[PDB]
């Protein structure tokens, strides 16, 4: 059975996307990862082999996000962004500025 299909020309694939269960999981939120999956960008914890964005229900601080995801650190440049960021990602189908969703601390 071949898996080919909707093409969506896999525009979010562009970047890698990552929502925490354990944290978010909330109800309609957590539909984030299928949004992000579903538009070709595939998403994972920890595990992430380039996870650089960070998807929170914005609760958890970064700070906390780390252990939250099961991350002691994130990689190069990896941020750390909020649910508002992924919502945008999904409808303005780009990558927004994080800064503008981004924990960090601040």
């Amino acid at each position: 059975g071949s898996n080919s299909g909707e093409e969506a020309e896999e525009w979010l694939s562009s970047l890698r996307a990552h929502v925490v269960r354990t944290g978010i999981g909330r109800a309609r939120a957590e539909l984030f990862e299928k949004q992000i999956v579903q538009h070709g960008g595939q998403l994972c914890p920890a595990q992430g082999p380039g996870v650089t964005h960070i998807v929170v229900d914005e609760g958890m601080d970064y700070e906390r996000a780390l252990r939250l995801l099961r991350l002691p650190q994130l990689p190069p440049g990896a941020q750390l962004v909020k649910s508002a960021w992924l919502s945008l990602c999904l409808q303005e189908r780009r990558l927004v500025d994080v800064a503008g969703f981004s924990i960090f601390i601040p």
